[PDB]
């Protein structure tokens, strides 16, 4: 089936990496060679996606028929007082019908 | 003085409540007589007469600082409706 | 499935260890409870972080204040899951 | 004569210079001419259990004592931990 759900995963830091989550099929039909398994799952895997950038992967998940569904953003900050770095992971679950 | 403060807010896109968590001394420093106790979340208080951006200007003059945060928002058929649950934890040194 | 977790309690170097958080994500990890300022509350040998280390939660931040002679302190862990 | 003073230490320790809070008339008594301007000030060639010596010698007990620590991705350790002294 062409439907399902893909989980974008986002992990910065304020060339980051970028996470793709979901069936493989549907992530070679949006993603193409981008992707690279890392497998940490049935017809399921991750993969970390090379010359890609977030709004490129948005653009590729936008014109495959991809909607955003779900996000689930965290992030943790670690400090003088004034400046602090930040180490964010955001997760935006795409859908098609 | 020091010590931790988390929110909890449920809103969607301005009736949304805002949970407050952590220690009653420090909580009614910052919200003062804003808190009030649910008597019906596992601290069963909430803010009256106090949006998500005056809650954080009561933080930021009180002295917090936001040190971690973890969102999750869901969208359902409507653009759409999007229904997010943020929990927010500021620290004081 | 995520969310955060503070355990606040008041020693004097131990008294009882607050909860902070949402009450699914409290019983979920604990199988004590009970009815500061918080409603549910653990009192344990203070190693209630294996049952939160192996159930996803990290210390993301911690903060310790004592007062002074017998040191009366009061420690907040803060623990987060993805 | 009596007053308070405050040691602000701060660490990286993942997976460091000392900072002196207080009046100037006390914190040049205690630490000499170890305190640079930055009152607050900064200690050289100290360290600190030199700087808890200098404090227990000039008649400051540790009344207070306020550790903190913050961490951000097995991550990045960010601790500060202030000891709020007195005398009499």
């Amino acid at each position: 089936k062409r439907s399902g759900f893909l989980t974008l995963g986002y992990r910065g830091s304020y060339v980051a990496r970028i996470m793709v989550c979901g069936r493989i099929a549907l992530a070679k039909e949006v993603f193409g060679d981008t992707l690279n398994e890392s497998r940490d799952e049935k017809y399921t895997s991750r993969f970390y996606l090379k010359f890609t950038y977030l709004e490129q992967a948005f653009d590729r998940l936008s014109e495959a028929g991809f909607h955003m569904v779900a996000c689930n953003s965290s992030g943790t900050a670690a400090f003088y007082r004034d400046d602090k770095i930040w180490s964010s992971y955001t997760e935006y679950i795409f859908f098609r019908p």
